[PDB]
């Protein structure tokens, strides 16, 4: 089906399992794929017929910059469940949350993270 | 099956919900996947046995740079419908229309956009 | 299941529908996913149990740099058929052939190309 | 299913069939996708309800930087096996191992490598 | 002489002549070079003997994201003058302020910007 | 002293020595450094006391996408002369014109081009 | 001016004033330019007529990954004085030490750092 | 003043002190800035009034892929020395020769190399 895409959202947060990460913070990367039929809106050109990717972006921002949690799993789940709950027309959502800079990892990487898929339950 | 790929097409355009957006304009990124059996052409080396990506390119350009619409959905929808309409050989099209620079977003992102798939009817 | 991956191969060739493209040539981008079981080789660690990706690399290179063809479809199709023919161990080949610099396109793009999948 | 992602891990190693490769060594790139349910940890926010991607990273680092083998196939296989062996919770694992720099090739490429998918079979 | 470096600072502001630019806003790219002797701080390992690049960062962030101006020149001028006014130890400052996304330009570019060098004249 | 910077300008043109290049064309990359005092404008905030970078952009754009020339030297010369001729306050101009995709070159490169400095 | 060039050296270390930085560590970027006449070596092809850039790299690596300091100024100063002290043929050194990931900065940057130049004596 | 620029040239060569480096080889990155007045050619649009950067590219390629040298300094010295000797119009040459992949270094860098300037 059709989908709204929010790619490479960069936000500063305070999530982490190491106590120090929760008071120092770091950058996070977020990809969000929201499944929704966009044909009605594509034929009417009326924003009310779709869901604004700005409201989905805003929701993601509030969560990532929110209260510090220990795991990316928790934050991604929050983003996913929050998105489905706030926007009833969304059928499913895929959230990829990552840390491009992992503390104590000495060598070079792109990022380490989680990748979850959630359908309307 | 097989597919013609048009990746990272950048076009300046005036689409947007905000009034000033339709005035100033901005850059839009387009990804197009045209589903069509390419075996015939690959075994004949005759351009007439396939769809020229140049023609798909120009059709997409004309749209994106055209009369301003409010939503990316409407623009991607036109590209899909018009592509299927003009090239009967194509069986289905996937269109990804995104804005690398979303007005008012103060944080870094790659892009925000829509992603639709349309089979021939 | 398993596969050998050749990503981002760059070769200068002379393919194209416009006559001048064929005499001037240009750069082409090649991606190849060769479907072949790799567990055997993964456990013996001997070369006889797999195919050299360097052999797959050379075959594509020779084709892309070979005789000029009008379409990318023809080149990709050649790579696919040639690969399956050259290595019986291969079960399927996915070939992506693109042009990062398309003549007469006056605006920025990643590339325009083809993407075929051919099973034995 | 949910999965843990380790993308673009860069490690120096000495694998290869050519003796000069085992002497000189080179950089290897690896992507790992660990299939594992993250719902429980997503609800508890307790690191114990999941598998630390740091642990997977360090197991992978140890393998690639370890005893030199002839083929990528073999190293990718060790990574998959040891991962499954060390982390019961993980249902499957996809490992992509590649060489950005293939010796003797005069032209530019991104990388040549392997892509395997493994689960605990009989 | 020595210098603190602030490279590729990205900020969202509303500078510009065009009316639509003032309301919509856009991203701005900023490089800052601050000429200042670092030998002392490099020997005492004391943050107070040098100028914290965070303070220089904050000053610039406040300018660029602050009150709207028609020209990058004006903004660049303000950053330079304010930096020199705030930290008497800096002897000179070079500011490079650019717009990576210039409205109404149909083709691609890296950016269009200004590059000024200002030395303490007071 | 101060200068207006136009970095990484991409324009499609038909310059070149090879007859095929003239027919097909290709992308060209342009960097322009214009030395001119920005203090006055920096204090007045009036676009009138400076040079619009869009004016420089347009001049170079009309040149590169224009009539085909043989050399990058010629095109770059046109840009520099035209810029100085149009804005006397410009003390000097530096023009970097390059070709990222050079015909017949098989290996990878960033680009080949010219880099001139012109004053009055 | 003839010189040896070490560009973009990435090393993990623990420098910084914040306690969390000292604990967690982070990536550091170093560029080193070593001015020395290379004409003799360029004509003799004798390593002895030049300075091995591997020894200068190795020296820098030990410093950045070594004993933690509060300031980048200090680390850079150490690399400079040590390089000049150990390799007498070096006429002057330029050290650019930077932090690509500055803690508690919510916006994007390339990096913040120091750039120092030190001549023999 | 003016100069011809050859940026980011990637050539495969076999230079190095370690024996294995000479048998295996590696990629080398070369930047070349050749100083030469381009004013005449810029006004005449005649290739003969300038030096073709394709020839400069060719020379450099020949040297980097030729007989192995122990040091980068030696290769860059030849590149400069040979360019000045083959093209009398060049007044000076700056050669940057680097190794993006240094054997046994496992920390990630951009490159290690040399940077020399040779005047007529
Ligand atoms: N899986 C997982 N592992 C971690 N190791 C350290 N932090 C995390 C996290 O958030 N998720
Ligand atoms: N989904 C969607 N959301 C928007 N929000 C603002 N503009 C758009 C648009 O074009 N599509
Ligand atoms: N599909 C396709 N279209 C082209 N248009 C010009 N050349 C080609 C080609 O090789 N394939
Ligand atoms: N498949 C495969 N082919 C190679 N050719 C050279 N080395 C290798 C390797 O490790 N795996
Ligand atoms: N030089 C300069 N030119 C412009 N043209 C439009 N806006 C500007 C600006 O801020 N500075
Ligand atoms: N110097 C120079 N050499 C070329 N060789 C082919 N075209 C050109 C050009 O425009 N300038
Ligand atoms: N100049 C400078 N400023 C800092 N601010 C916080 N840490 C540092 C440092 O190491 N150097
Ligand atoms: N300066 C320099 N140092 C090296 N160390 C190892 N090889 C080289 C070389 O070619 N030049």
């Amino acid at each position: 089906g059709d989908k709204l895409i929010l790619k490479g959202l960069k936000f500063y947060g305070f999530h982490g399992a190491i106590a120090e990460e929760r008071t120092l913070g770091q950058m996070f990367l977020v990809d969000i794929d929201a499944w929704v039929s966009l044909k009605k809106a594509g034929e009417s050109d009326n924003l009310e017929d779709t869901i604004s990717y700005v409201d989905i972006f805003s929701l993601a921002k509030e969560i990532v910059e929110g209260s510090p949690r220990n795991l990316l799993e928790t934050v991604a789940e929050l983003i996913a469940s929050k998105t489905l709950e706030k926007f009833h027309q969304i059928n499913a959502v895929r959230v990829k949350l990552s840390k491009p800079n992992v503390a104590l990892i000495k060598s070079t990487i792109d990022y380490l993270g989680v990748d979850i898929f959630r359908q309307r339950n």
